[PDB]
Parts: structure tokens; C-alpha cells; sequence
């Protein structure tokens, strides 16, 4: 019989803190009979699994309905912090029943931000803020007034300074107007390069100058120098921390200094300065041309809370928290759940993301410690090319824990001004810079109750604006997914190990190392190498990915970071006690927590390889929000990128949480007046308005309804849609757009007119906004007709009465084709004109970011599929595989990341780990493994596998949100066999190639028609057996 297999809501099983009012329920279903429908369905839920027989919450009763994938529930008003279990049963098309499912359970979270009254809480200003440069001055040379105008030249300062007794702490915060080199006792401890120079005067450096300083008289001596003829000056504070208190010495006219290049020795602590004058302020900190500069501090601070909770029986207990930056929460010394980098990205001045834990287990009779590490992730760290504090200066955490007691009674801990905060041995965090982490600095039995805190500083309330709304995660949390140990250990220079772990991933690695407390071991980490096997960094630009750790001294030390990550397949280590094994160094593999949902295998092991490298290239970039990619100072929502991806990305991951997530990010960042940003979360003042960018906020919905059949996300997107489609015609004339955006992005030189490609992408917007109408049942005439005027102004601008497309490159036919913009009796004329560009280019692509996914499809619609395999077989430059014997394991930036010659190209703008051409992964699932949807959500599975090219043999497996869509075929001695799976519940069109199609045998299904060479057959579900001899 029929029976339900693995029921879901919201496309998990068991949702923990989910708070729609109308959880999408689904219930795949599974038949060892073939041709089954569902006639009806029936929903219960209770409060309780054993509470279904006679549910208090919900029974839909008995439906009429073939539905069986995202079924809306329709009981009463679900209420916050509730368990509700539910079954379903469906009747097949004879009446049949089957078995209750299996009872499941979503929970509601808390349903709003009035649910919560935890307060905001921020580690103090002693432990998240850089010493400070008030109080200082700049200072220069006295000659002229040199906040306005000094030469462009060298001067020397000298300073000998009284130190007190009983020093433990020394640091240095200094910056230059340009350029600075400064020394203690005639030791050099920190400088700055005059070629390296871009306005670095706004950067202040912090040096730790412990192992420099003394009691009693110490010499300071700075070289600055002015890089051409403008405001020159330095300054400095020197904070000493003593037994007593505090004391700074300041840059200021007590400074001696002299514009004649003095003697050597100068720096040294009995050199003669008293013929020196005495230098001269500038400006006092936060006058002159500079304002108010500061040292960024980014330290991940450790707050906790001892509590007592009643010697009672635990029925429950939950802990929800979100944080303005990164958290990682504890609770009576176990970590909290198993997500990284919390509570993700988005824009936290409209929406910040909170998650919901079951801490049931971890609660205790009396004494209990809650405990969090707080860092400033992309809220207040460095994000993409544009520095840090993009929306605070520091991090914030919320956290609200609640347990239930057998009793009915409950209690409520929260964050607050009780809390207490220490730095602990996370010095330094940051997404792109790295983590630095000092062992030695750690305070054991911290996330444990009975701790000792009484020298632990209080926190103070957040003084970060509050965000909009407080949300409950929508996209799967980023989770470790998978461990890559090292596969081979090299010593290119003495002393410098790079360790291979032979897959381009993203996340962080676990180090393991022994040896003396106070070595500091580094890791440095790359996408490529250089000819000599050492590691290649040009191309991460500012982002220095490199993380430090201090040893403690205690055995086999492991250092996992927790609040950056980095794109790689090569870590250098430095200052490692002896020398690492393969054991020192394991990837971890960090991304949104969604299930892989396409297994495809060939034949072909170049093409398994495209596809595996397809998954790396995915995988590596959706961590929270989809990036352009995962390595240098970028990793940015870029809109083009995921919406050339995005058909393929919803094969081969479950993408559905994931990109409903982001769409919101992106209809966050809608301008006013209706244009979608280049970027979403928007950060960084890119722009907006641009063809093939702006649109994902139209095609990524229609993806995401074509692979899912989600109506919710095309109801939730029309809306913007429409609004973009009036901004994008406010901004035409006569329906032609401007020649303006990034085009048709990285071609291989065939540059297509960018007026064609933005008339283009109008037009391809307001077709798919007509089939979004049609879909939800609203009036669809408008953008019908809004559809008609642009194409009909489109063949009039740049369509040629022989067929020819403005521009002439293969791009430019692509996109026409693919978007239906030829008039139909020049389809033949352009089809052909696109061969013709491909064979002069001796069978090689030209296309960029926008032709590349529609290339082999346009290929294959207008019959040249045989084209296509060429194209996809290619092995030298530009291709797919040209990389692949390169040792590609993901997706590049470029078709010559790698040039023929061997050589990068340029690190201004180069990635070994972009998705956008991975775009082809589409064209072989829907082309080699027979997979594609002929109804959205695959309700209709088309099955066409077309042999061609190496390809003789190919098996397939898509989890479609209906159950497993399966084909298996192979080509030998001239027959050709196919089977395939069919879900129950869905029905196939399968096309057998064969010379008498009449001659096909079949054991299912019915044959309909002979078609292009096929026999062409309709079935229903099931196990399917295709044969011709
Ligand atoms: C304040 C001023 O800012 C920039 O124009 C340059 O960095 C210049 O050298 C500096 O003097
Ligand atoms: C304070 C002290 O005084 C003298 O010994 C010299 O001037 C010496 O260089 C200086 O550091
Ligand atoms: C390459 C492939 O990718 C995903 O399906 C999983 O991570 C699987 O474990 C791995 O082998
Ligand atoms: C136009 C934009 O340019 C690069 O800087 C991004 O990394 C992205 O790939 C692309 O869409
Ligand atoms: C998040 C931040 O918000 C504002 O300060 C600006 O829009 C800026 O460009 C962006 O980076
Ligand atoms: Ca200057
Ligand atoms: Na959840
Ligand atoms: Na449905
Ligand atoms: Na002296």
C-alpha cells in the first residue's frame, strides 16, 4: 500500500523554534505499486504524540486533494513556546487509507520581540575598546603650521620617559600623517611603509611593548615622514599598567626633535639631543584634518551568570539568543548546540536572527553558570573592501533562558546587568583577518557554576541600536559538515610547512600541537600556490586569513577558532615546535546545515569531477548569506552571481531556506523607489538598478518555485517585483535601458552590448512576473502586455533581418534565445549564427557570468545538443575541463584564473572559488541524468537523458520534496537500457532514444509518440524499465 516516509514542516524534520503562523507540512510518500495519486489527505495535531487519537489543536478532517508538499496549516492561532505534534494519512486514488504517519512534532519560538525581556548586554569599555589616542596630540617638527602644510620629508623625534615600578602591562597605540618607525632603547617595535601607504594615518597600530619596557628612564624615538607636500604629524600613547593603576605618556611638545638627519645612534638611549627644539603640536587629537581616530580593538570577550534554580523536577528548558555580532553560548560546562558563527548575517538595524536550543539535559538543581563568548562578526568587524563597525562599534548578546518544572512553575534567567565579562584568550577575532588566541589567557571552569569571578568586570547595556525585529532563523545555521585531515606535509623554506588538504573548503581548521607555554604557532591560509609550493595570498587582497596561537604548555594542545573563517586548500604553519604531521592540521568544512540532494555519477570521470567540484563551489559560498566567494576581503550577497547559479544550487542542495533567507536580506535592502541593490545584505555603497544583477529578485523566486513548487515565495516576491519592473521602466526610453552595468561579466573577449543585455533582462523580469500572476491566480494581462512592448521594442532596437543580434557575440544570442526574444521565424538564423561563433572559435565558449548558464541549454533547445557535449567535453582554454587538469577542486572567478602560461591572473579581482560557472551543473542534471521539471516542484518529472558526447552510461538521484526522482541508464552493444524512480504521487514523460520507436519495450506506462527520435511515453509512479535492442 501508500505509506508516508519521512513527513516534514517548513522542509525539516522537527523544527525547534519556528515561528509561522502557517507551518508548510509535507509527507512524501513511498509505494512498491505503481501509478499512485493521493485523492485525499488528513492532518491532526495535539499537544501531546499520544494526544493524536484525539487531537485538542487540530483535524482537518478528511480533504479532497491531490496536495502533498507544503500544505499550509489551517487550525487555530499557534501560540509562542509550544511543542505541537502532528500525523497525517492519506487516501490513494481507489479510497484506500494508509497509515497514520509516524507523529512528529515543530515547536514555536518566541514569537516576537514582546516575548522576550532579556536586556542587551556588551562586555565594558576596558575590554572591547583599543587604548585610545585622547588626550594625545599629533605632533611634528616646528616649522610652519603642519596640520595645513609641511614638505614632504623625514623628521626624527626623541623622548626619554621616568618609568614606575611593577610594570605588567605595556602597550603602544600610534599613528602617522604618513608614514612612522618607531623604537624603544634603540629596539625597533613597529613601523609603517611609505610604498604601502593609503591614508594609513586613519589606522592607528597597536603594539604590545612589554618585552621592551623598564622601570626608570626608557628612550622612545619615531622616524615619520610626509609623503608629499600637505598635513604631516604623528601621535602616540604608551599606556603602562602598573600594581598602583594606570599611567600614558603622550606625543606631545615634551618630544624632541629635529629636521637635519641625525647621526647613527640616534635611537640609542645616551645620544645627544639637547640641541634638538622641541617638537611642535599640530593638532590636538580630534582637530586638524585627521578627527577622531581610534585603534580598532576586536577582542571576543567572555560573559557569564551564576544562578540558582529550585530542586525540582525539569519538565523543559530553552534557551533563545541572538547576538549584534557573533556568539557561542555554554551552560554548566557544555558547549550550546552545534552552530557556528551565530546568529548569521543580515541587515541588524531592520532584522537580527534568534535561535532556540533544547538545554533540557544541561540544567541543574541549585547552582547553575550560563556563559557566552561575544565577538563582532560582520556586525561591527571588518566586512568585504570597506573596514569595520559597519553597524556598531561593538557586540552585543541577548539571552533568555526558560525552565519548565513537573510542578507547572518556571523560571526565567535573562542577560542583564548582573552579568560579568573578562577577555579571556580570544585576543583578536575577525571574519576576514583571522583569530588570534592566547592559551595562556585562559580561565578554566569559566562556563561551570562555583567559579571565581569577583575580578571579572560588570557588563554594561548595549548602547547598539536595537534592531527592527528579533526573527527566528530562517536558513539552516552554518554547522561543521565534514573534517578534511591533511594529505601531505611540504617544507618549501626552512621552517615553513604547507599542508595540502587537497579540496579548496571553507571554514577553519583544528591544530594540534606540544611543546614550551608562550610559542606562537601561525596559519596562514590559500586557495593556490606558487611554482616553488609556497602558499599564494595576492589575490585575498586585504583579508590576511591567518590565525596565531599561543601555546599554554599542557600536552597535545587543540586550537579550533570559532569566530572567523577562510577559503583554502593549502594552511601554512610557522613557528610550530618541531615539525607537523598530516595529524597537526584537519579542514573543518563549515556551511548552512541543508541536506546534499543530487547524486550524479558518469561514466566520465572529468565530468564527476565538474560535478564534484560544481558541489565544492556551492557548499563554499552559502554560509549564511550566498557569496561571490568565500576567500578575499568580498564575500558579499552579490546578485548576479546567484542568479546565474541559482537553478543548479536548488539541485544539488536543498536551497529552499537557505534563498528564502536571502530574498529577504534582498527586498531589505530595496531602495525607495524600487531598485534591488548589487548586493544584499547592502554594505558598501555598490549601486543598484542593474540588468542581471537586481533581477535575482525576480528569477532567484521563480527558481526556487520551479525546483520546490514554494507558491509562498513567489507571493512573498511579487510585491517587489513589481516595483522593480516600474522602476526599471521609469528608467528606459521607449522600453530600451541605458548601456550601463556589468554586462555580461569575465567574457572571454566578446564584450555584449550592455543596452542588449539590460533591454534583455526588462523583458526576461516582466515575462516572469506575467508567470508569477498566473501562478498565484492574479490578473497576469499587465505584465503581459508590459512583456510584449518590450520584446517588440527589443527585435526592432537590435534583432537584423537575417537574424543577427546587436553585438554579434555568443552572449548576445544566448540571452535572446534563452529569453524568448528572437522573433520566432529568426530563431533557426541565430541558432545557427551561435555555432558558427563557437566553431571560429575552434569549439570554445566566449560567455561571461550571464551567457554561461544558458549556453548549453540554448544549445540544446535549438537542436545542436551534439555542440554542447563539444563545448562540455573541451579540455583546453577556455572550459570546463581546462581547469579541471589544472587540479581545479571548485569553480573559478575566471576561465584563466590560472593563465595557459602557468602564471595567476590578476590578484586586483581573483578567486578560485566563485559559483558562477558551475552554472552548466543545471544542464547536465537536466540533460545527462533526464531530470528536469515538467510541472514546478517536479509534480511532473521530465525524464529525457540525451547520450551524446563520452557519455555512455549515467546515474542519477534528486531528492525532490515528493520523495527520490531516480534514472539509471547505459548504451552498449547498439541496445540502451533506462530505469528509473518515481515518486508516488508524481507522474514522468520519458523519451527513449530509438530508430523505431514502436519497437521500445517498457514494462510501465503508455506510449504516446514518436518525437525528435524518441519514443515518447507518459507514466505514473513508480519502478520503470526502458529496452531497445
Ligand atoms: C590628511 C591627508 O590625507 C590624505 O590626503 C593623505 O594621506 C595625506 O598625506 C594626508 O596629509
Ligand atoms: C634622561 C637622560 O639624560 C642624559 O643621561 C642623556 O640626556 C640621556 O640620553 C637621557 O636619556
Ligand atoms: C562530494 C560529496 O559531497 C556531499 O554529497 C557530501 O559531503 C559527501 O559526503 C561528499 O562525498
Ligand atoms: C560584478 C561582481 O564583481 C566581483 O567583484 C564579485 O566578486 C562578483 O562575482 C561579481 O558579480
Ligand atoms: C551597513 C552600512 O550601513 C550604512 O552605514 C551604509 O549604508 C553603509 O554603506 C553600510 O556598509
Ligand atoms: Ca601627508
Ligand atoms: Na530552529
Ligand atoms: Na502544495
Ligand atoms: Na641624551
Amino acid at each position: 500500500a501508500l505509506r508516508v516516509t519521512s513527513p516534514s514542516v517548513e522542509y525539516v524534520q522537527r523544527p525547534l523554534g519556528l515561528d509561522a503562523a502557517h507551518p508548510r507540512l509535507s509527507w512524501p510518500m513511498a509505494s512498491a505499486a505503481p501509478g499512485r495519486r493521493q485523492s485525499a489527505y488528513q492532518v491532526r495535531v495535539a499537544s501531546s504524540a499520544a494526544g493524536l487519537s484525539h487531537p485538542d489543536v487540530w483535524d482537518s478532517g478528511k480533504v479532497v486533494s491531490d496536495d502533498s508538499v507544503l500544505v499550509p496549516y489551517a487550525g487555530p492561532p499557534l501560540k509562542p513556546r509550544t511543542r505541537y505534534f502532528w500525523s497525517v494519512r492519506v487516501w490513494d486514488a481507489d479510497g484506500g487509507a494508509s497509515e497514520w504517519s509516524a507523529p512528529s512534532w515543530w515547536e514555536t519560538g518566541l514569537m516576537g520581540a514582546s516575548q522576550w525581556s532579556a536586556k542587551w548586554i556588551s562586555a565594558p569599555a576596558p575590554l572591547t575598546e583599543a587604548p585610545s589616542l585622547e588626550g594625545s596630540s599629533w605632533i611634528w617638527f616646528p616649522e610652519g603650521e603642519p596640520a595645513n602644510s609641511a614638505p614632504a620629508a623625514t623628521r626624527w623625534f626623541r623622548r626619554t620617559v621616568d618609568l614606575p615600578d611593577d610594570i605588567t602591562g605595556a602597550t603602544l597605540a600610534i599613528s602617522a600623517d604618513n608614514v612612522y618607525a618607531v623604537s624603544v632603547d634603540g629596539a625597533e617595535v613597529a613601523r609603517t611603509d611609505l610604498e604601502a601607504d593609503n591614508e594609513g594615518w586613519r589606522r592607528p597600530a597597536v603594539i604590545d611593548v612589554l618585552d621592551h619596557v623598564h622601570s626608570g628612564n626608557n628612550t622612545l624615538a619615531v622616524s615619520a615622514s610626509n609623503a608629499s607636500v600637505g598635513p604631516a604629524g604623528w601621535i602616540c600613547v604608551l599606556v603602562l599598567t602598573t600594581a598602583s593603576g594606570e599611567k600614558k605618556i603622550f606625543s606631545d611638545a615634551s618630544w624632541k626633535s629635529t629636521d637635519h638627519e641625525p647621526a647613527d645612534g640616534w635611537r640609542e638611549p645616551d645620544f645627544d639631543d639637547s640641541g634638538w627644539p622641541a617638537a611642535k603640536v599640530a593638532a590636538a587629537w580630534g582637530a586638524g584634518p585627521w578627527g577622531r581616530v581610534a585603534p580598532v580593538a576586536s577582542a571576543a570577550n567572555q560573559l557569564r551568570h551564576e544562578f540558582r534554580l529550585p530542586h525540582k523536577k525539569v519538565s523543559r528548558a530553552r534557551l533563545y539568543a541572538t547576538a549584534l555580532g557573533l556568539y557561542e553560548a555554554h551552560l554548566n560546562g557544555r558547549r550550546v548546540g552545534r552552530d557556528q558563527l551565530a546568529p548569521g548575517w543580515t541587515d541588524y538595524r531592520k532584522r537580527v536572527q534568534y535561535q532556540t536550543y533544547d538545554v533540557t539535559s544541561s540544567v541543574r538543581p541549585g547552582a547553575n553558570a550560563l556563559a557566552a563568548y561575544v565577538a563582532p562578526g560582520w556586525y561591527a568587524g571588518n566586512v568585504g573592501m570597506f573596514g569595520p563597525h559597519q553597524y556598531g562599534e561593538r557586540p552585543a548578546l541577548l539571552a533568555q533562558l526558560e525552565v519548565e518544572y513537573a510542578d507547572g512553575t518556571s523560571e526565567r534567567i535573562t542577560s542583564g546587568p548582573d552579568w560579568r565579562a573578562a577577555s579571556g584568550p580570544i585576543v583578536s577575532a575577525d571574519l576576514l583577518s583571522g583569530e588570534t588566541y592566547d592559551a595562556r589567557k585562559e580561565t578554566a571552569g569559566w562556563t561551570s557554576p562555583g567559579f571565581d569571578d569577583r575580578a571579572w568586570l560588570a557588563v554594561r547595556g548595549a548602547d547598539n541600536d536595537v534592531p527592527e525585529q528579533i526573527v527566528a532563523q530562517v536558513d539552516g545555521p552554518v554547522r561543521i559538515a565534514k573534517e578534511l585531515p591533511a594529505r601531505k606535509v611540504t617544507e618549501p623554506k626552512p621552517g615553513v610547512f604547507v599542508l595540502d588538504l587537497g579540496q579548496n573548503m571553507v571554514g577553519s581548521v583544528r591544530l594540534r600541537v606540544s611543546g614550551d607555554a608562550g610559542t606562537t604557532v601561525r596559519l596562514r591560509h590559500a586557495e593556490v600556490l606558487n611554482p616553488d609550493g609556497t602558499i599564494y595570498t595576492a589575490n585575498l587582497r586585504s583579508a590576511a586569513a591567518t590565525d596565531t596561537y599561543t601555546l599554554k604548555g599542557q600536552g597535545e594542545e587543540t586550537y579550533e577558532p570559532r569566530f572567523t573563517f577562510h577559503g583554502f586548500r593549502y594552511v601554512e604553519v610557522t613557528g610550530f615546535p618541531g615539525k607537523p604531521s598530516t595529524t597537526s592540521v584537519t579542514g573543518r568544512v563549515m556551511h548552512t546545515s541543508a541536506p546534499f540532494t543530487f547524486e550524479f555519477e558518469t561514466n566520465v570521470p572529468m565530468l564527476n569531477k565538474l560535478h564534484s567540484n560544481i558541489t565544492w563551489g556551492q557548499r563554499g559560498n552559502f554560509l549564511s548569506v550566498p557569496t561571490d566567494t568565500p576567500a578575499r576581503d568580498e564575500r558579499l550577497g552579490w546578485t548576479g552571481d546567484i542568479n546565474v547559479f541559482a537553478p543548479t544550487a536548488a539541485y544539488t542542495m536543498e536551497s529552499a531556506r537557505f534563498l528564502t533567507k536571502w530574498l529577504v536580506d534582498l527586498r531589505d535592502a530595496q531602495t525607495s523607489d524600487g531598485a534591488f541593490t548589487d548586493v544584499a545584505p547592502a554594505v558598501g555603497n555598490l549601486g543598484n538598478g542593474v540588468a542581471g544583477w537586481g533581477d535575482a529578485g525576480v528569477t532567484v523566486p521563480w527558481a526556487l518555485y520551479q525546483a520546490y513548487g514554494d507558491r509562498q515565495v513567489l507571493a512573498d516576491a511579487l510585491p517587489s517585483v513589481h516595483a522593480w519592473l516600474r522602476y526599471l521602466e521609469k528608467h528606459s526610453d521607449g522600453l530600451l535601458r541605458p548601456a550601463d552595468g556589468y554586462g555580461d561579466w569575465l567574457n572571454v573577449s566578446d564584450e555584449t552590448p550592455k543596452d542588449v543585455i539590460a533591454t534583455a533582462y526588462f523583458a526576461h523580469s516582466a515575462d516572469l512576473a506575467a508567470r508569477m500572476a498566473t501562478e498565484l491566480g492574479k490578473d497576469a494581462a499587465p505584465y503581459t502586455d508590459l512583456f510584449t512592448r518590450i520584446r517588440k521594442a527589443f527585435q526592432t532596437a537590435y534583432v537584423a533581418s537575417d537574424g543577427k543580434v546587436k553585438g554579434d557575440t555568443q552572449s548576445a544570442y544566448v540571452l535572446t534565445l534563452s529569453m524568448n526574444l528572437v522573433p520566432d521565424a529568426l530563431r533557426k538564423a541565430a541558432a545557427d549564427r551561435l555555432v558558427a561563433l563557437i566553431e571560429a572559435k575552434d569549439w570554445h565558449l566566449s560567455t561571461g557570468f550571464l551567457g554561461t548558464p544558458r549556453l548549453l541549454p540554448v544549445l540544446t533547445d535549438t537542436g545542436h545538443t551534439d555542440v554542447a557535449y563539444r563545448l562540455l567535453h573541451q579540455r583546453t582554454f577556455p572550459s570546463w575541463g581546462y581547469p579541471i587538469d589544472k587540479g581545479s577542486t571548485t569553480m573559478w572567478e575566471r576561465w584563466d584564473s590560472i593563465q595557459p602560461d602557468g602564471g595567476f591572473q590578476t590578484p586586483e579581482m581573483n578567486s578560485f572559488n566563485h559559483y558562477a560557472y558551475g552554472s552548466v551543473g543545471e544542464w547536465m542534471y537536466a540533460n545527462i541524468a533526464g531530470i528536469a521539471p515538467g510541472r514546478a516542484g517536479y509534480r511532473q518529472v521530465v525524464i529525457r537523458p540525451r547520450p551524446g558526447g563520452e557519455v555512455t552510461s549515467a546515474r542519477a538521484t534528486f531528492a525532490s520534496l515528493h520523495g527520490p526522482v531516480s534514472t539509471r541508464w547505459q548504451q552498449r552493444s547498439g541496445g540502451f537500457v533506462l530505469t528509473c524512480s518515481v515518486p508516488p504521487n508524481t507522474t514522468a514523460e520519458v523519451w527513449i532514444p530509438a530508430d523505431h520507436p514502436d519497437r521500445v519495450q517498457h514494462t510501465h506506462g503508455t506510449f504516446v509518440r514518436a518525437e525528435d527520435g524518441c519514443a515518447v511515453f507518459e507514466v505514473g509512479s513508480g519502478s520503470h524499465r526502458f529496452t531497445v535492442k
